[PDB]
């Protein structure tokens, strides 16, 4: 019942009430979790670091997700990302589709058998 | 009633039940987290970024805390250390006080008043 021994997800979530409910959810499903409140200490992180998954909300305090993303991708890096968000802002979700996220998915979350699926679709992909 | 602000703190901890707890508390004193809950990925997290104090469990499952800080000691890494563990080895806190933590406190923790007075005291330290 741990399909994801041995895979490393990091969390990017300013909310500790959500960055605990992920926490939880992947840990349990076997994953190592490392979680950062503030994009900016997400961005840091990533320069001594390769996680396999990255977890991302885009409304947060000092630097939003969207730019998280563009430095990182501007810097070469393809982690794959799949971003949790309550916007709404279509832009916005465009603009992380842009910088090649695999799927945005709309807060709260609900189907949590369903993230399962695309967690794992995005650790274990079949294409490109 | 933020008297953290500006300050990051690196939380090592197996167990997310208190991930989640130091994560809330530290959080709404204002201060930054990292929250890692595996040695090996806190390791290799250190070799990219600083954080003004890290918050260390003893026993974790891959590697535990006091060779993770022996590792981190050993390459010249003066990070404050606080460690909280539920061990009652003597020998064991003797080798985190060794490998120069500021101290070690018992689980669980209850006098959350003095935790505060202790990480403040870890961040602002008045002498060496
Ligand atoms: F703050 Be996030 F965009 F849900
Ligand atoms: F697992 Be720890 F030493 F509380
Ligand atoms: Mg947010
Ligand atoms: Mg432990």
């Amino acid at each position: 019942t741990q399909p994801l021994v041995g895979k490393q997800i990091l969390i990017v979530e300013d909310e500790q009430v959500f960055r605990s409910l992920l926490d939880s959810w992947f840990s349990s499903l076997g994953a190592t979790t490392v979680l950062a409140a503030d994009g900016v200490d997400a961005l840091e992180l990533l320069g001594g670091f390769t996680p396999d998954l990255m977890i991302c909300d885009i409304a947060m305090p000092r630097m939003n997700g969207l730019k998280l993303l563009e430095h990182i991708r501007n810097r070469g890096d393809q982690t794959p990302v799949l971003v949790i968000s309550a916007t709404e802002n279509m832009a916005d979700i465009a603009k992380a589709l842009r910088l090649g996220v695999e799927d945005v998915l709309l807060k709260p979350v609900k189907d949590l058998n369903r993230l399962r699926e695309m967690v794992f679709a995005c650790l274990y992909p079949s294409m490109f």
